[PDB]
């Protein structure tokens, strides 16, 4: 526990041990000072946003770590054994550990910049395992640890927003500082350490469904349950007078037969064309959208709820803000569509709802001797006795986790982007550089001290998680649809380096490949 | 303090052949559900009461 | 309401009524000093949140 | 409760996610013509992002 | 206990157990060289001041430490907590504690500055657990430990006054050597800790009273006691002659009714408005003040006896020097009105007199049958057998405790101020850092040694004290007052930073807001 | 049964208190006739929590 003592070894592994896998990871850290040790207040009047990028909170000099995404754990290979041949999977454990600190002081002179150790510098590290502070985790931001294990990142800073009226705060909005809790502080030499358990939660589905919901008959034999097929008999011509007649459930008429079981609900949004000399001569990205509203204010509904997103043959189509999009290597926060990456929820057709499409038909009047009868157009739907539905996918560089809100009422508390919805989930973990005042007066001020040392630190950080995984069963006797490589030349490798040094990922990699009975 | 359930409102049809419409409409005007551009008649469907 | 096209302007509609979606969360009515404590939940084959 | 459910972010950070921003790319007249562009998660467009 | 090894963690928390509530506090210090390592006589010649600022003392090159601030364990929902629901409170115990010591050198030189660790330079640290130096803590000094968690703070340093005559000194004034005491000696890796028990003391009274000391009968019912009502028992006209006439306890005559119990002492002082065109137009804030007067030295009465600011309807008058007085955020040392914050005492009404105005009326002769009765006007009282009185209040941003001065005689030692009147209080704890010479001369000089190497150190201090609660015990059927937060919208939070990061406490918070019967 | 709070608010929270100034009557009292009255509806959501 010394200056030349190191206080951890390098972990980068993978376990399978049966109905297990255990994971492990190990990256590079660095920290800056944020804020010059200060809290300040931020609103959104420096913007000049709108009424519903009206904003008001809070920003700290503290970072936060942050493993939130897929690959952070796993590797591609593992990825693919994975959703190969299973059928479902969860968290279990978790491990957490900090070693081998490194403080550093940076002096600036004359345009020339010099870097100096400190040996008796601290950091501040403690982990919210209450649940006191805002949880701002599972809002998808960048600063993860990199899926690449050779590279190094740097650790985002830590703010909050509260309840605002404009650009105002109100008697309701809370402050919060992070220096009134217990921290532990490290020299280089000391090491930090904890462990959590997961709570209960299911299996992720990482199966598609081979029959569809309203396929579940058998195509040999007929019902004993009539419908009503006609209500004017034409004998041929138009002298065809009222009559009732029922019929019988056949093979030919699968949609005419009693069943037991609907889709799932549906919020229908709007359909656009990878055609540009397909889609309407306008900007409807914003006015012609799907918004929900909640004190004043509009929010775009993305992703939400679970649909498919395009039917048979429409591959080139897709919902304005239903999906998730990812960018390719390099892109700027302004791009175009040959620089993204969508993804497709098309394998759950059996059971929702496409997403551009309507839900259903109902009756809008009561029809008599003379009056004909009308229908209405369902364009969203709750739930309703008998529904069933999946859940969205989850992707090698998606989130893993939400928490729940703390509420009084919720349904089906899975979270939209895909994952596992908490009531307890992993707790934040906040890391901070101890100022260090620079020389002062030698005659006693009661004013604000302000002249500080310039400091930054590194180390190392590493995450174990293991892994409860769910077994296929399956009497199928044709193959299987598996996810594979490519077989042709290319000029490069995908999931590897450039000439330059740069690892990209090609695509993204979903679970659903395997099938299975609905 | 408690509300009814929900509901997918149906056609009404009459026993009486001199009082349905003259017209067939057991299949354009009927309550139906759309899956995978497929169409299918909500057949029984929810709960509801006959008649009042 | 539709879908849109090189020749077709795009179009919504206002929801005024919604049921249960996935992903919901709401609080609860509050309690005053001067009402009531408790309710009779009705003997039904099925509820939804049956806070009165 | 003292957060909003439309405002669970945290206000210095992007988004790792793009969303569809425009349609018909104007660059200041009449003469816009159809382009898809998609923007990056920003702390001025809290209701552009996913939830 | 090495270079590489931290001497304690971060601890700032609060835990209510019943009848006990512990405070746990944790700041960053830093400590310059005082004096150049050389004590000093001081005088009020240098000022230039009157006779009653004429003073005769020294000064030394110690820091020392200070905490008899409320707010420096209290945070404000914690000081909320307390005055809500409790009618009095009081320290039991005390812990300190000082780690992660640095120390530093300082070379200067072109107009450049370098600073560099010095690895095996020392600190001396000792606590006066006997009282043999002069008590300087308890006069409301700059230089406490900061309200807000993440400041840093800087020592202050340590003098004393002597008897004077004059300018001079006389044969009984007193010089100390500092280091003359045993002391600790610290480098990086050691620390620091005692702790400390308070003596018993009396419960602070966190209440208002609800009955006034003049109207504590019953309202229905008489007396059997009698009082003189007439002298001339007038019919209607000038034709009254002598006459002696009783009356009876009546409710109407609440006044003129047997009592059992006076109100406090006075010391009437002057009257001022807080509107411009309502003062006098002269200056007259020392000329017309309230005094008294110890060996020919005259000293305002500040703020003096507990005494009511206003009575009704008159919130807009205070007494000149009966009252106490922070500033707002920013505030110089000579200032207006509208950047001063001032207090309230007239929750004490029920009991104590008003401050502006006169205790009461006595007599002044003897009347007879040709000389008419005299009175006089009592501005000033002691103690008299039946008297009830509280005591002033204690704020958030106010003194905790008082030494009382070792004497042969004292009257109801409450210290003025406000707070804990302690004849052994907790001890004051010294530090400073070690003379490190230069190089000296390589032929032997008697002269004495002056030159050294520049120094500073910075670290860790943290501090906690036990209280004891006193639960309250009424049945009052409607509800009371409250200390309370703002409601509507406002641009900042109170108690919080603003958009530049300064932390700042809009007014000032006192306990009485529960109530009792007196 | 209680469920306590234990909250790291930093600031002071809103709270139900009484009047302050002079009125005629007390809330939540008798008048001079001897009839009992309550002014205002008091709910119970004042503390905060962090949704």
């Amino acid at each position: 526990d010394g200056v030349g003592n190191a206080s951890g070894n390098w972990h980068c592994d993978s376990t399978w041990l049966g109905d297990r896998v255990i994971t492990t990871s190990t990256r590079t850290w660095a920290l800056p000072t944020y804020n010059n040790h200060l809290y300040k207040q931020i609103s959104s009047e420096t913007a000049g946003s709108t009424n519903d990028n009206t904003y008001f909170g809070y920003s700290t000099p503290w970072g936060y770590f942050d493993f939130n995404r897929f690959h952070c754990h796993f590797s591609p290979r593992d990825w693919q054994r994975l959703i190969n041949n299973n059928w479902g999977f969860r968290p279990k454990k978790l491990r957490f550990k900090l070693f081998n600190i490194q403080v550093k002081e940076v002096t600036t002179n004359d345009g020339v910049t010099t870097i100096a150790n400190n040996l008796t510098s601290t950091i501040q590290v403690f982990s919210d395992s209450e649940y006191q502070l805002p949880y701002v985790l599972g809002s998808a931001h960048q600063g993860c640890l990199p899926p690449f294990p050779a590279d190094v990142f740097m650790i985002p800073q830590y703010g909050y927003l509260t309840l605002n009226n404009g650009s105002q705060s109100v008697g309701r909005s809370s402050f919060y500082c992070l220096e009134y809790f217990p921290s532990q502080m490290l020299r280089t030499g000391n090491n930090f350490e904890f462990s959590y358990s997961f709570e209960d939660v299911p299996f992720h589905s990482s199966y598609a469904h081979s029959q569809s919901l309203d396929r579940l008959m058998n195509p040999l034999i007929d019902q004993y349950l009539y419908y009503l097929a006609r209500t004017q008999s034409n004998p041929g011509g138009t002298a065809g007078n009222r009559e009732l007649q029922f019929y019988q459930g056949g093979p030919s008429t699968m949609a005419e037969q009693a069943k037991n079981w609907l889709p799932g609900p549906c919020f229908r949004q709007q359909r656009v064309s990878k055609t540009l000399d397909q889609n309407n001569n306008s900007n409807f990205a914003w006015t012609g959208a799907t918004k929900y509203h909640l004190n004043g204010r509009n929010s775009l509904v993305n992703p939400g709820v679970a649909m498919a997103t395009h039917k048979d043959d429409e591959d080139r189509f897709f919902p304005s803000s239903g999906v998730l999009i990812f960018g390719k290597t390099g892109a700027t926060n302004k791009t175009t569509l040959e620089n993204v990456l969508m993804t497709n929820e098309e394998e759950i057709r059996p059971t929702n709802p496409v997403a551009t499409e309507e839900y259903g038909i109902v009756s809008s009047n009561l029809q008599a001797a003379n009056t004909a009868a009308q229908t209405q157009v369902v364009n969203n739907q709750g739930a309703l006795p008998g529904m069933v539905w999946q859940n969205r996918d989850v992707y090698l560089q998606g989130p893993i986790w939400a928490k729940i809100p703390h509420t009084d009422g919720n349904f089906h508390p899975s979270p939209l982007m895909g994952g596992f919805g908490l009531k307890h989930p992993p707790p934040q973990i906040l890391i901070k550089n101890t100022p260090v005042p620079a020389n002062p007066p030698e005659v006693f001020t009661p004013a604000k001290f302000a002249s500080f040392i310039t400091q930054y630190s590194t180390g190392q950080v590493s995450v174990e998680i293991e892994w409860e995984l769910q077994k296929e069963n399956s009497k199928r006797w044709n193959p299987e649809i598996q996810y594979t490589s490519n077989f042709e030349k290319q000029t490069g490798v995908d999931f590897a380096v450039d000439s330059q040094g740069v690892y990209s990922e090609p695509r993204p990699i979903g679970t659903r490949y395997l099938t299975r009975n609905l």
